[PDB]
């Protein structure tokens, strides 16, 4: 198997990344997106069940709650789902400000990569992927926010989830969408 | 020389990479998008000739063809072009369903990196773009399908492409690209 | 310390990566776009001090000066600012021609990594964002252009930067954003 890197207390493998396609740079308040995002393995080891975990980061208030954002999602051809608010971590608040809010997004991909057990095995190349889509309620705005994609894995079948509410007990590189919720910049010239 | 991995009976070069901008993760159908692809030279062995392929691939559905969308491309400063059906590989049937049209997009740079020969060479650090405009027929729809990025070199000068219709005897490393073919997300609020 | 490349005369540290969000593949002459770029540090040694690097590029055109933009930017959760003409290098003409306008894209992040003293250490896994807004003036056009997204940073602190106008005495790794400037895609159907 492979080895793991440390970040605070957690273990990482940086061959299971994770790409975003279609996040705008700019969310409107109150207007649904829908972008997709998803985690491939860029090593060798495949892992025997994997989960995508999205976090939702304001860097610049830390009123913002599960509950004031709407999120729907799709692994890969598997249906349409409401993401759950108990599969959810309890807002985290870094010592500089903010508040983040850690959501899981796993599932069956639709018989691609899962398995009639429920696992979603990830093999060498192979990739699962979420559509996303993502609606802030009206009235509340950020200056500096984030998504960020947080591929988790079972280390060994046996292995289970370290973190409340988030899928997996080790983790995959962390990718970010950096972008404002608010209004589009006027015109410069 | 450099280090190849083996995927089915392929070598494939990591150092080759590529990247996607502006793809909109929904397509509505029979309408024109353009995006911009290029790979890139991340490793430090000079290729003598390259050129871009793209698979369009549909998860949840087999009889996508060539023929049902239209596909334009243009390599940096180079003038736009249809892409040849010609240069496609034939249909492909993964094993975990669907169907996916492989597609070249190869040929000289405008001068940047091509030669007077017509190769295109890829130095380290070095890279090459197509600019695209995809459009697929209206009446045709998918929920879960991705645009994949495979960039294809010849290891040695004098190299013959492998892939009957793709540019290439080596590879470099899959990027992918997830979206619907399909109806935009209704408001969440 | 770290382990460099040499490209050019100058030493790159490729585990300093950079990501682009919302950059379109096509923009409007005189329209103004916002997006989003970030670098991260995706290796184990701290930088003492980091700043972002955009590089504005034709490779069908070498008219282009900065004055022939608009270009304003803020780091992370700090507030806005327009770019600094002065801190830009002068334009730079490939030997293949066209021209590139390098512009820094530094400052304090809002209290989120920076430090009272004006330095943005960059530990392991953290980043730091730049949302800009960009536009260019009416009657410039370009067919191949790209930004690109050079991350600079500080080997040792106290040290100088070398490039002038430009942030750092080491660099990160190159990041791309191919687009067009001109009309959008005609409908293919
Ligand atoms: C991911 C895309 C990649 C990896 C590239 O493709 C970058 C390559 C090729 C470019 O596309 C250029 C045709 C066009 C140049 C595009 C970007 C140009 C620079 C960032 C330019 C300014 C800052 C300096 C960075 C340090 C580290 C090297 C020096 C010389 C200089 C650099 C430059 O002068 C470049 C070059 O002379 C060639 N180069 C440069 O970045
Ligand atoms: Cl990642
Ligand atoms: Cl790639
Ligand atoms: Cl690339
Ligand atoms: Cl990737
Ligand atoms: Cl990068
Ligand atoms: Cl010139
Ligand atoms: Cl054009």
């Amino acid at each position: 198997g492979p080895v793991y890197r440390e970040y605070k207390g957690f273990r990482v493998n940086d061959n299971i990344v994770a790409d975003f396609i279609g996040v705008p740079a700019v969310i409107t308040p109150g207007e649904t997106i829908e972008f997709s995002v998803f985690y491939t393995n860029r090593g060798r080891y495949a892992y025997p069940d994997t989960g995508l975990n999205l976090v939702i980061w304001f860097s610049d208030r830390d009123d913002l709650r599960r509950e004031d954002f709407k999120l729907f999602y799709k692994v890969s051809r598997a249906d349409w789902q409401e993401q759950d608010p108990a599969k959810c971590w309890d807002p985290q608040f870094p010592a500089e400000g903010g508040v983040h809010i850690a959501c899981q997004l796993s599932g069956p991909d639709g018989g691609i990569l899962s398995k009639p057990d429920g696992t979603v095995p990830l093999p060498e190349v192979e990739s699962v992927t979420a559509h996303v889509r993502l609606a802030f309620r009206e009235g509340i705005t950020s200056e500096h926010a984030g998504i960020f994609a947080l591929p988790g894995m079972l280390d060994a079948p046996g292995d289970k989830s370290i973190i409340p509410g988030l899928f997996g007990n080790v983790f995959g590189r962390l990718q970010q969408a950096s972008f404002r919720l608010g209004e589009g910049p006027s015109s410069l010239y």
